[PDB]
Formats: structure tokens, sequence, C-alpha cells
């Protein structure tokens, strides 16, 4: 499937939402949407939000000079092989809201602070119909 | 038709989404959703968002102890008569963001501060299918 790699020159800031729909390939293991802090392989990411249908789960995390942070995990995997989906990750100032579905899903408090992102990805084992950045 | 009314006692902050999703009845003239602070239909208005079929227009507007501020209108009418919609009503510091479809819609600033709000309204001539405050 092909990816979408999109520049954010002027940051985000709390109150913009990042909307994503598409569709978990029947074979999919997974897929990611990671908020980056720069354009070179492996720059610092302020949200990594990985839902593997492989292992039943979905991961949220960061990573600084080259290494993880602690893991988070949302209650459950809310998406399924076949079937589409709809995300919304929302930025505060406290934190990332993502809404899967008709509801929250989980909260991931800032570990970097947001001035520093400015690319969105969206890759892996996925079909998108749609991403938008409000 | 059945309208929307829901306390928001801990007020809203950048980053709070209210997502709306509903039909256009074929008859429709306007619908409206406020953000109030207070319990009384007469409180006062952070946000009066008023699509207006009957009129052609979609006007924006905040009350202050009983009167009206400066009107602001939006570029068109995305809202059809008998066809269904999705809004987000998206909060941060400077104003609201109206989204309306795939595409920002309006940025309305903020007069009254945020930390007042703490009623939402959806009503009129609407038919509403969904309505949550993220
Ligand atoms: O934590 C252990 C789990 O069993 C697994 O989550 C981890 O995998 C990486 O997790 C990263 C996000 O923390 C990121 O997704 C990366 O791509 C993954 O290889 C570990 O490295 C070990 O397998
Ligand atoms: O031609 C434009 C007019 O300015 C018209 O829009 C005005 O309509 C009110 O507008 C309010 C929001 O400003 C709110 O929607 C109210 O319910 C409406 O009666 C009123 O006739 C005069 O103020």
């Amino acid at each position: 499937n092909v990816p979408h790699k999109s520049s954010l020159p002027e940051g985000i800031r709390p109150g913009t939402v990042l909307r994503i729909r598409g569709l978990v390939p029947p074979n999919a293991s997974r897929f990611h949407v990671n908020l980056l802090c720069g354009e070179e392989q492996g720059s610092d990411a302020a949200l990594h939000f990985n839902p593997r249908l492989d292992t039943s789960e979905v991961v949220f995390n960061s990573k600084e000079q080259g290494s993880w942070g602690r893991e988070e995990r949302g209650p459950g995997v809310p998406f399924q092989r076949g079937q589409p989906f709809e995300v919304l990750i929302i930025a505060s100032d406290d934190g990332f809201k993502a809404v899967v579905g008709d509801a929250q899903y989980h909260h991931f408090r800032h570990r970097l602070p947001l001035a520093r992102v400015r690319l969105v990805e969206v890759g892996g084992d996925v079909q998108l119909d749609s991403v938008r950045i409000f």
C-alpha cells in the first residue's frame, strides 16, 4: 500500500486533529502512525501509534536519540483484518487523545515538547482512504 | 427532531473536539450548535453556529448579556437538504475550527474565555445520529 508522509512546517499546536480513514488488509500484521521531529531515518518520535493485528495489541511510545521509551498499551484491539476504521489523533496541552470508532481509546501524555513535531507518517499494512490534518 | 443538550461542568480546553453526525431534513430551514456558559436558554454563548438552508448562509456569533456580537459567515453552505453531514468543532487557544466534510470551513476567534463554557446544545431542523465530546 502507498504510505502517507507529509510535512508540518509550522508544527502542530493544542487543538490539532489528525483524521485517518482506511482499511486493515485481510493479511495485515501491523501498521503505524508516527509524529516525527525530523526527516532523517531514526528521527525522534513524539508519538508512535502501532496497531498490531499479529500480536493483538496497540502500542504507544516515543523515541529519543534512537531509543524507545516506556510502552503504553491501549485496552483491547479496536481493529480487524478486512475491516474499515477511522482514527482521530487529537493534540492537547497535556498529550495525544486517540479515538477509534466512536470512543476515546487511550490518552498518551507528551514526553517530547509538541513544538518539536514537524512531520507525520502513516505506513505499514494499511490501505488509506484519507489522511487529513485540521 | 430530538435535540442534544449536555453539560460540560469541568469546562473545555484546547484539544476539545465536538463531533456531530446527522442528516439535514429535506424540508429543513435552520439548525444550530451552541456552546453556552450557563443552563438557561438566554445564557451567554461562546459559540453559536447556525447553518441556514432557507437563506443559504452559515452564521457564526457569540452572545453576552443578551446582545449578539459581530456576525461571521463561512464561504458557501456545505450542507444540503436531505444529505448527511459530519461536523467537527475543534477548540484551540485562539478559537474554534469548524470542519465540515473533508475541509476546514471557518475559524472563529474566541470572544468569551474557554473556561466559561459549560453546556453544549444541538437542535433545530436536524436529525442527529451521533454527538460526541472528545
Ligand atoms: O516491548 C516489547 C514488545 O514485545 C515489543 O513492543 C517491542 O517492539 C518494538 O516496539 C517499538 C515501540 O515500543 C516499535 O513498535 C518497534 O517497531 C518494535 O519492534 C520490543 O522491541 C520487543 O519485541
Ligand atoms: O441578516 C442578517 C441578520 O443579522 C440576522 O442574521 C440576525 O439573525 C439572528 O442572528 C443571530 C446570530 O447573529 C442568531 O442566529 C439569531 O437566532 C438570529 O435571529 C437578526 O435578524 C438580527 O440580529
